[PDB]
């Protein structure tokens, strides 16, 4: 039904699932809006293939081709059953918007189900390629933070009663490579260039005429050719065809809303902004030095990676308090640290 | 339903399914494109079929030979129904494009699943056969490195305060035997050979007439022979078919694309490349030689399986992120490595 | 659907699920290569009977028997029905290959599953008689075989810084008894003379004319024997028959490439090869005898389903990785397995 | 499907499923022998009944009785409804078999349950009254057995470096004892009586002529006793009938194979052989005396369900490998009791 359909595709964790894996446990591995952009551009047109053949749109039969009276109702059915198969055979039929409408009234279906794979294909190459090595990565990032800020509240509290920034040359290293990045603007044009593709489809289905769904029909090949009992052709209507319309101009509307988002992902430079990283600036045990911004390289992608997924360290939390405390400036820094008492 | 069929075959783990044992805990056992290769192979396939019988796609029943408006509805059904068992008898029938045509057109979904069938045989037999054995040794292999890790942090933190490369060894061994190497060379030609025959195939059925769907049938047989109500002959036509060439085209471009990976995949020794052991030796417990390269033999197969799945251990990550360091050259590999301080 | 068949019976664990219970964790206790022959003699009888009715293969009901025109539709629904109810009744139909070919296309699936239960009976038996005493004994030997391992490691350990050979002597009794291998080899020699009656018969059935299946059938028993208006018979025809000789001829030759696989395993002596204990004769708590070949005994069973599931013991898979660095002969085993320490 | 079904009532643990509860963890509480008597004799019929109407062999409706050709679709429905619910009202119809053939075809599927039912019946008063105090029984006498084995080996190691026969005073007294025996036998018995009388009917409905599906039905009472239009009566067939006794045949054979199973279990001190205590009494702790054959009581019963669910108890397979050495001779008890360490 309609509503299991929405529930299945919208109110479902369709393509929401995290990695069912213990490798990633808790690692999102891939943006917020990545993750939106693909479950629209992905769900949208099975919802649509899916409501467009719902059982109370559906009149029936997706074809019907009015045989005369005198034909039995498995004699219509053969008329019937030969257009919808004959839509591709064009000396079969005579339709003043030609062959293509037909092709394409027949075949949106398999159009919508082939752009939604499409879409498909580069998130999966990215969640099986790059994906491993960013979570691997982001994992040690965030096990070295944890250990400088266990490190540096137990000097604190000594204090009260090596020092090498192995995070910070590693992050500086990603500087130079670029792979990472590269994949990650690779894979997010090609979704925007199929995205651009079925615009321009949907575009042209939903300009037809609206009558290009009439085509007549001719059952006059081979012994039926010189047949006299069978008129010379027949009124055939590929039902549903308004349906599709209908909905490849919602897909339309929904693509090419959805398309600056994807080109605002494709500018991640931008994106990389509000350090994650400031706030652990004011460890004593962690070098003073940023140094992740204004470069089209995997620094940056890490840069959104972190402030993504960082929310789930509680070291990076408490900095965050911290800092948000210090807006006032009534403590100290080192003070608030002791006194938090958030090892683990 | 066609969206359905989608989340089934392309959007879900088919096939993608790790091990469901504990004997292998996170080891993939198969190379990511390997992995790709049999499930586009065999579920392309599969969903093909499923799409070609789509409720929506599927005017109804499968053949229609317009019987006299004087028959009745089971007169008719029963010529479709002969017609249909009879494109095997060549006598009931008289196409011009002959039978073979007509029993392709019949059988497609066999043909399909008898193909996906085969194309899953030799991943099988590699899951059942040399698994195993590659899983064994590369547990071991992962568990050697891990000791050897600890014991090589465990002696420069007793110096900031046997020794037999068992692994290296066992290594240079598996660089004589080559039976794995055979197996795997073996699986992949018979997947390519698999592959070009379907692609032989879905050609051959693609070149068509289109109009091959159509052929005359003779309910002339037993009783019926001299029977002078009945006409000497039927026009039949095969539903589905211009779905089926649509869809085997399809088919032969994904496998023509693909069989290039299987050939690429075939030449593992050029494959064999960024040496995962290259890492490890720096590592005063190490001893300093990779001796994995230019071999038709295992070696170079367990190196693969080895840059594969070996982001799961955290000492291979650790001395990665070292190396990675090492090329700004800042710092010192055995001070890094002290400070690192993981040894689980 | 077709493809949900295939997913069923040969992509999923089909006769493959491990003993569901904690008797046996992670053994095996069927060989690989019988249970191949088992789930193919199994799951390809069934996997035909499914594909044989499926909705895209079936036009519709299994018989058509083209009742007149004057003929109502469940009159002509009652001659179908009659006729396929008279296969059995001789006197009803008279067909020139006789009546057995009308009972086999009739009963085919029947034959299929009957097969497939036969061939399913002797695994089963197997696992339910001759299966928890193997397992039982097999699990104390890999125990034993882990306890002198790990007496011996600590021997050597000892060392550097009873003694009865139990397992041995339990091997040795076992040479002496044969019920595990006679009910082995009977079952084996069961499964292969039900595989040769499965392909006389279905070679046999591929081997009708493809015209019994059309046989003459006469509804004039009873108060219609005197009957005028209706005729004294009527032209039937068995729908999918030619389905069904087409998937016989299928599992005709999977079965006689299967049944050399069968043959093979009958001679267990042969297969019993490359010796598993021979590794262990190089620990000096274990006696240097293996004494177990050439024998119709119980000890070569033995053997075989310890080089099946042996894998899974750490002892075994250091001792096998120290007799591989033997090959070269650089070091010492007594130092290696020192080194080792893997005792758990 | 009957592949579905198949899988369902053979190749699936039907009646198989262990007691899900932690009272009975590992205890089969039911013979193998009686376990698989118990699922053929209810799993077959209820195969039987599904294979009987599967979508495949089943032509369609279950009678048909061919009304005139002017009457209505309609009116030919309620002719055969008519008919199927008049093989009870013996007035309607004349049918030269009678009309205990008519009832017997019509409520054969029923027939088949209730004999399903009534087997399963004794079972099931098993399990529900006489399992829980033998699992309870049982289940103590093995952690006796383990008790007084770890008992047994710790005086050896102390040697090396109470005491009442408990279990054996509650085995005599169990000699003496004979309700569950008693119970036993009954319900055996009650098995045996239903199969046998199964027989009969299965005999009984495979003798029929074949003809007596085929029987007269006159649609003559009420206000159409006089109508004129209507015809005196109809000729009406019972389809699936000759399915019916195929399978019934078929169940007949299966039974009769079976009653010998049963015969042979009614006689369990027969099958009270190959002592299990015997093992046990070259342990010091236990005194040396079986004491258990040659009885109609339970302790034959007890015999028997020790050596089936025996084998998960450690010592006891300790105590066997120990009793298969000794047929050599080489060694000694108590030194190699000693040296296994088979505490737990
Ligand atoms: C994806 C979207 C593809 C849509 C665009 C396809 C390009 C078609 C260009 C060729 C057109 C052509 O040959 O001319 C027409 C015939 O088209 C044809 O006969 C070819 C029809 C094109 C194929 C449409 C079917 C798409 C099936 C997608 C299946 C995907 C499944 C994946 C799981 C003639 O007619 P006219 O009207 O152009 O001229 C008639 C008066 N001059
Ligand atoms: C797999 C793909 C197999 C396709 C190629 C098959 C090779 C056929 C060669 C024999 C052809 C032959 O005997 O000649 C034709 C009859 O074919 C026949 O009657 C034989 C038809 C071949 C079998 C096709 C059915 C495939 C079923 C697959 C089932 C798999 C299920 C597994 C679960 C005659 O006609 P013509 O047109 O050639 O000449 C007519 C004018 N000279
Ligand atoms: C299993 C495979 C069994 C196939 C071989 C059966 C042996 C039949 C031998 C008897 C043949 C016989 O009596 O002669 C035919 C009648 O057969 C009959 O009327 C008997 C037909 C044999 C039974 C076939 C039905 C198999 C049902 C399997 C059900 C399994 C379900 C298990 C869950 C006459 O005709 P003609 O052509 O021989 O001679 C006609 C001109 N002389
Ligand atoms: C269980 C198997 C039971 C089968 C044996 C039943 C014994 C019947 C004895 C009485 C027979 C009787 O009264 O005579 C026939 C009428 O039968 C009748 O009208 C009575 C028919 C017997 C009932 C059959 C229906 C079984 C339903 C089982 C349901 C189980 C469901 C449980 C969940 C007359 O005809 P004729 O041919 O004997 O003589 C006709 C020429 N003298
Ligand atoms: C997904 C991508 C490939 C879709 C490409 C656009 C498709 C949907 C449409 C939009 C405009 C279309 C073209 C418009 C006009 C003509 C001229 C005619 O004489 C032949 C077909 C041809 C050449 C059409 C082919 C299909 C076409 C290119
Ligand atoms: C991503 C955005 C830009 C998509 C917007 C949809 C655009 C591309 C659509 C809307 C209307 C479409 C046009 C409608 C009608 C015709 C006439 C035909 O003979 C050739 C194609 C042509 C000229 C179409 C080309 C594509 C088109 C201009
Ligand atoms: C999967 C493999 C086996 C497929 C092999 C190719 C199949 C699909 C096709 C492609 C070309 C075909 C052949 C083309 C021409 C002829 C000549 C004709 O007089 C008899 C059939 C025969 C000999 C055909 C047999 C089937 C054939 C070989
Ligand atoms: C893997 C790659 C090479 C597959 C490409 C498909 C090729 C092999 C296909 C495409 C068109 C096909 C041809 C189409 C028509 C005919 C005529 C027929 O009488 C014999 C087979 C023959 C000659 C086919 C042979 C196979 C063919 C050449
Ligand atoms: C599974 C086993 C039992 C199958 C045995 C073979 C079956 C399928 C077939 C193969 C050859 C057949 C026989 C061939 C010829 C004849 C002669 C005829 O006048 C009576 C039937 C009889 C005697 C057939 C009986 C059935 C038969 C034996
Ligand atoms: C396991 C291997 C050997 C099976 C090979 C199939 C063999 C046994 C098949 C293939 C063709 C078959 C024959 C085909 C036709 C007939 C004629 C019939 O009147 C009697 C049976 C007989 C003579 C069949 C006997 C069995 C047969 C020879
Ligand atoms: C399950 C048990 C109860 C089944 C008992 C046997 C049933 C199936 C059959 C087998 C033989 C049958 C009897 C055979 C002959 C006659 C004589 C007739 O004038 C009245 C019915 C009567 C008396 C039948 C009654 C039913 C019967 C007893
Ligand atoms: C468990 C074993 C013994 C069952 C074997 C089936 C036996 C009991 C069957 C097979 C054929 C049957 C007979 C077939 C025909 C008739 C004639 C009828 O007027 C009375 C019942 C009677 C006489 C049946 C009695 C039961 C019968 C003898
Ligand atoms: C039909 O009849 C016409 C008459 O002109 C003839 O040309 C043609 O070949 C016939 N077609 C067939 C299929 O017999
Ligand atoms: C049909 O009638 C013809 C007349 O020539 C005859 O030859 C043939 O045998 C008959 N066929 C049948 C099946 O009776
Ligand atoms: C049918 O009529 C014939 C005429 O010869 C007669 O012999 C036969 O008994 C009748 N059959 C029935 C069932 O009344
Ligand atoms: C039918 O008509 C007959 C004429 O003899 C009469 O006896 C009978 O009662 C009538 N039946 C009904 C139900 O009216």
């Amino acid at each position: 039904a309609i509503a299991q359909l929405a529930t299945e595709y919208v109110f479902s964790d369709f393509l929401l699932k995290e990695p069912t894996e213990p490798k990633f446990k808790g690692l999102r591995l891939e943006l917020a809006v990545d993750k939106m952009v693909t479950c629209i551009a992905v769900g949208l047109p099975l919802l649509l293939i899916s409501l467009a053949f719902a059982q109370e749109i559906s009149i029936g039969t997706q074809i019907s081709c009015f045989s005369p009276s005198s034909f039995s109702w498995r004699q219509a059915a053969f008329v019937d059953s030969y257009c919808w198969a004959a839509v591709q055979q064009k000396n079969s039929l005579q339709s003043e918007s030609g062959n293509l409408p037909l092709w394409l009234h027949k075949f949106f279906p398999y159009i919508l189900l082939l752009f939604a794979i499409l879409l498909y294909l580069p998130p999966l190459f990215w969640r099986f390629a790059a994906a491993p090595h960013i979570c691997s990565d982001l994992k040690f990032i965030m096990e070295e933070l944890d250990k400088v800020y266990n490190r540096a509240i137990k000097a604190a509290k000594s204090a009260r009663d090596f020092k090498y920034p192995i995070v910070e040359q590693y992050l500086k290293t990603k500087k130079n490579s670029n792979n990472l990045i590269i994949k990650y603007i690779s894979c997010r044009l090609l979704t925007l260039i199929i995205i651009l593709l079925a615009c321009i489809y949907l575009g042209y289905y939903f300009s037809l005429s609206s009558l290009s769904d009439e085509f007549v029909c001719s059952i006059k090949s081979g012994i039926l050719r010189n047949d006299s009992t069978v008129p010379d052709q027949f009124q055939c209507k590929l039902i549903a065809v308004g349906i599709f319309q209908l909905l490849s101009v919602i897909n339309l509307v929904v693509y090419v809303l959805l398309a600056p988002v994807v080109v605002y992902t494709l500018f991640v430079p931008f994106r990389q902004k509000t350090d994650v990283l400031k706030v652990y600036e004011i460890l004593p045990t962690f070098d003073v030095l940023h140094f992740k911004s204004e470069g089209y390289n995997d620094l940056s992608l890490y840069n959104l990676f972190l402030e993504e997924n960082i929310s789930e360290v509680k070291s990076y939390k408490c900095l965050k308090v911290l800092e948000n405390i210090k807006s006032s400036g009534q403590g100290i820094d080192p003070m608030l640290l002791l006194t938090n008492l958030g090892m683990i």
